[PDB]
């Protein structure tokens, strides 16, 4: 039963997840890579200096830059190369702006034994030398899209790629952006995070946490946010740099104070958080000190502020 | 207070004696073990390294995944602990290629301890990231022009012995004077405890062979101290070519191989490609050396090697030698 169309794609796609979800074995696969690969459980950590610095709430670190690629994009495209490897598959596409999808992607394709074709915009390619790099030595093959050459043009590319090489080829996509039923295999998958969260939490205080705090980035909080969608009592804080159930309150935190949080997380809990993260922990610094001290606060934290030189430059 | 190393010596034997039997002690360790550092650590079955080399099965001890992406946490962690117990607010440190002071300089950032570190300045030059890694965190780093990690540790030791009354050295190299590499040995030894515990788990037996890197101060103790005793399980020591440790080899406990550039560099392209794991080029070793003993291994046989330090941080280099 081979695919012609991307209607027909997404359609044999939808059987293949529904199948692997209800099969056990798949689930008991998945948990062990991410154990023994990934790392997980991620942990949930206490930072007490920085709830002593600001005086309310207590402040809890949920550590997904302790994940191998130290970012939780490896969450997704891990639960996806096993269902590609689950359909019998033996390539990968997909699609990355800046690289952390497409270097998650090629990492998952190195250890499953997946062929991986990765396309990126032009632009993007230019300006991301070391990632494009990292890719091609995890063995995938880089495609430079010149169709403008932005994302959107190499998203393109990728589908077409897909559904021509549909027989043997499953697309990874990291965007939420569809279509069906990408959206949901994407949030699923990265519910790791806010599922760990909830478990860790309530072992340590006995109660969700009041507060939980991340970085909107692009839906990068999917994983985090969505477990606790349907406990109200916990107030979710969607962070931007300077859905709509109403669940989630945005907030734009500017390059000047996610810099001071980056100097006070560093210097206070030994962590040196990515500039994303940063952006997180600024605002937790808002908002601690407006909560009382028998409550809690977890913020999530992605990336490495420290991977490289040219990353460490600020 | 101590006016002499003699005595310094002797006020950190008692104080780490004391320590080590004093459970609240080991309950807050291990707490800062599992919730900051992040341990245990994986160990990592790789299937291709494995199917690669038709040969022994392959583990990975994933120190890598510690929270500052290697293992000289653990030491630091644990000495830095020791400290506040002996009601020190001051830290003084040796650092040669960077990984121990910057684990040093982590954890007085956690504990509120200051942190001096000495490097010797040819290693200064060389370790822009490093470097950076420990002013950001907050320690003053003291270039040491006498220049190598001999001078670091001897100019530590002359900064210690002053600075006695509120300032003890977290040593990381084993080469000190009693009791640091006992002390540094122990604390690294939840390294092999978890290892052999994760793989009896899942082997029903211990590994045939042990690997790790050795050197710029560093023993790998940690790694095969606890198996020291099982004499079935051979012991692997790794260095960069350019009954019951200088003992243990001298015996036969242990044997030391060394690895060339080029051997590390094919090693890291590979375990690259076959796991997705970009290792640094030091780990890289003894990737290289366990490519040469697992094809010549019975299939129905492990080998683990000790994998610390995250690659990234060497691509950038690797891109321009390529």
């Amino acid at each position: 039963y081979v695919p012609e169309t991307l209607m027909q794609s997404v359609l044999e796609l939808e059987e293949a997840y529904k199948e692997a979800m209800e099969d056990e074995a798949f689930q008991k696969e998945l948990n062990h890579y991410l154990k023994t690969y990934v790392g997980r459980e991620t942990p949930l950590y206490f930072a007490e200096n920085m709830t002593e610095y600001c005086g309310g709430a207590k402040i809890y670190l949920k550590r997904e830059d302790l994940n191998h690629t130290g970012a939780h994009k490896i969450n997704n495209t891990i639960g996806q190369a096993l269902l590609a490897v689950r359909m019998g598959k033996k390539k990968v596409v997909a699609e990355t702006g800046a690289g952390q999808h497409g270097v998650a992607t090629a990492t998952v394709c190195a250890l499953l034994g997946l062929e991986c074709v990765i396309f990126m915009g032009e632009e993007d390619v230019r300006r991301q030398k070391l990632n494009v790099f990292r890719m091609e030595l995890l063995g995938a093959k880089v495609e430079s899209v010149a169709a403008s050459g932005t994302l959107k043009d190499a998203v393109n590319e990728a589908l077409r790629y897909w559904v021509s090489h549909v027989h043997d080829t499953h697309y990874i996509m990291g965007s939420v952006l569809g279509p069906h039923p990408f959206p949901q295999i994407v949030r699923d998958f990265q519910s790791v995070i806010g599922n760990e969260t909830k478990k860790q939490y309530e072992a340590l205080e006995g109660k969700l946490p009041e507060a939980v705090v991340a970085c909107i980035g692009g839906s990068n909080a999917m994983g985090m946010f969505y477990p606790f969608v349907h406990d109200e009592e916990v107030a979710l804080y969607g962070v931007e740099a300077a859905k709509d159930i109403g669940r989630v309150s945005y907030h734009s935190i500017t390059d000047d104070e996610a810099l001071e949080a980056f100097q006070l997380l560093t210097k206070k809990e030994g962590i040196i958080p990515a500039l994303e993260s940063s952006h997180a922990v600024a605002y937790a610094l808002k908002l601690a000190p407006q909560m009382k001290e028998d409550e809690g606060l977890v913020i999530c934290l992605s990336g490495r502020g420290d991977k490289d030189v040219e990353s460490i430059k600020r």
